[PDB]
């Protein structure tokens, strides 16, 4: 299982430590091939998007780039798994909300804690 | 002339008076098309029947950039809105996915916002 990590950096780094407890249990379920030349960035993480077989993401943090990536991977007919937290106030989109399908894209509310038990639920 | 317009709402609504501003200006150029599934197929409806999507990513949101990934595989042709004065910097994502033709991100200032739009709509 070939995994892509997406989670904000640019529009704010406020969940990396939580990101890396995300990324330290896929590794548990597979290789993460995440982490002008700008560029270079784009049309890397394009490829490596291109080749997951789940795209996992955290949608707490408002970020363009998860939300593009997001949007070439449905285009890309992917496999997607989001991760929102409404203890932190924020109202996800709705154009993440409700691409959501129940299957083939699922979004799932949590608290910060249980992140690695439903990760556990999700790849087994 | 059928336009989309993308700004940030619930990743933020700082910019809310500057979007009033690009939407106005849109207008004279063409048609303005602007539960959570109804808005993501609806949406989504306007965005394929677009002509040109002109999103302004100054501020971080999910939904513009989740819009902008869709209009690119839609190879609808787009032009983004950058405000250096915000002291972001924007996305590599959408930076980098630009190609100067097709897909354009300028840098402006706020208030030659209406000057842009007139040089980019002939
Ligand atoms: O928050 P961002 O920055 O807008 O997007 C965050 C997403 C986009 N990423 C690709 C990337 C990787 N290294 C630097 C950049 C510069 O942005 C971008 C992975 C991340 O899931
Ligand atoms: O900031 P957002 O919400 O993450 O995305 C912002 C973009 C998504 N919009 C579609 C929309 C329309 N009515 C309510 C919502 C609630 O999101 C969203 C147009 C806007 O360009």
């Amino acid at each position: 299982p070939a995994l892509y990590f997406c989670g904000s950096i640019r529009g704010g780094r406020e969940d990396r430590t939580l990101y890396e407890r995300i990324v330290s249990r896929l590794r548990r379920f597979g290789t993460v091939l995440t982490e002008g030349g700008d560029r270079l960035i784009h049309e890397q993480d394009l490829e490596w998007l291109q080749q997951a077989d789940v795209v996992v993401a955290e949608v707490t943090q408002p970020s363009l780039g998860v939300g593009y990536e997001l949007g070439r991977a449905v285009a890309f007919n992917k496999r997607i798994l989001c991760l929102f937290r409404p203890q932190s106030g924020r109202v996800l989109s709705a154009m993440i909300r409700g691409a959501a399908d129940g299957s083939r894209f699922q979004v799932w509310d949590y608290e910060e804690g249980e992140v690695e038990a439903l990760l556990d639920r999700y790849f087994e």
